């Protein structure tokens, strides 16, 4: 097995890729604004946490600290193209409030097309290097029924970085 | 859509899966241990930090802590029982260190078999509800340079939440 140390930030740090890109919706008086965020995770069941890590350069970033709510919505591998192109332009520059979505409960936007999403309110921010992690405490929760809680088979986006899109093979097993 | 407000844990808390889970390796003294960690991302580029978040109720989460060291390691679809089988028992009933593995420049033990690797030195742990998030720096990279293009297509374990796993489709996309 080849080996390095690390000098610095790596040549790539897809190591630990595909992941589902958790769309992250945030509205702010009349302004909305949606990004993809592949680094996200569970943080606790009881209470639920859910977690998105978030580059101080983006748009969203901002808006997360003034709303202190937001969406995180996960959609079907149908909606590739929409996801990345809400990857690859920022706020400062469209209007992603145009994308067809939806007010949730508390107010939060969420993206139309999802098989699921949550409903968030922050509880706090942690700086790590260049991202901060903004955590979540899930208040609401919305269900695409049809597709035990977990996605059905092969319907979930995956990316693997540096715009490469996927999806689970229809195959599952359980040992 | 469905909706509902959440009144405590969720009746399952896996819209967001699947996802690759890491292996963490961590080593005290003599003993070695091995647990899978689906809650794991992403946190800096640079520099390079990646997170485990990890029950206290974990054998895992006092070696951890004792030893301020770790690895996170990426395994093939074809090491789905092993990294399921180090999932469902703990080090506090079986010696999981009898798993092939060797150790690393830092000492962190690491899974044989794996596609990635990262050694890790444990910066900071926070507490999010019921599990700890464990923010490491990576110190030192392992490939499997045949395994990987990320791993290549179809490679990676994805694991759906509730002993069922999967792994991406071949076919991928780049809008
Ligand atoms: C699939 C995908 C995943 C992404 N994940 C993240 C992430 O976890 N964190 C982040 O800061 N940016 C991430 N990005 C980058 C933002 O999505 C991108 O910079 C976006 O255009 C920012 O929009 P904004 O400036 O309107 O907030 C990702 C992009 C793509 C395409
Ligand atoms: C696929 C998979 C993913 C898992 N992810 C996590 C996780 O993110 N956090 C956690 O605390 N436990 C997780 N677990 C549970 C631990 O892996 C499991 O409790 C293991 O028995 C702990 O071993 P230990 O007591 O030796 O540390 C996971 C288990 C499996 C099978
Ligand atoms: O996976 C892609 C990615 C892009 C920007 C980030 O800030 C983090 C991850
Ligand atoms: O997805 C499985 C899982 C198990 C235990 C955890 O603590 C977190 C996730």
């Amino acid at each position: 097995m080849r080996s390095y140390r690390a000098q610095g930030p790596l040549p790539g740090f897809y190591h630990y890729y595909p992941g589902v890109p958790a769309v992250v919706g945030v509205r702010v008086e009349e302004r909305v604004n949606f990004c993809p965020a592949v680094w996200n995770t569970g943080l606790s069941a009881d209470p639920p946490l859910f977690g998105v890590s978030i580059s101080p350069k983006r748009f969203t970033h901002g808006l997360l600290l003034k709303a202190r709510r937001f969406s995180a919505s996960f959609h079907p591998f149908g909606q590739k193209d929409l996801v990345h192109w809400l990857g690859s332009h920022s706020g400062r520059e469209v209007d992603k409030g145009q994308a067809p979505h939806f007010l949730g409960h508390t107010g939060v936007p969420i993206l139309e097309g999802a098989y699921a999403a949550y409903e968030l309110e922050l509880l706090e921010v942690h700086t790590f290097g260049d991202h901060d992690l903004f955590v979540g405490r899930v208040v609401a929760v919305w269900e695409e029924e049809g597709l035990k809680g977990r996605p059905k088979p092969g319907l979930a986006l995956l990316y693997y970085g540096k715009g490469l899109y996927g999806r689970p093979a229809e195959e599952t097993f359980a040992p």
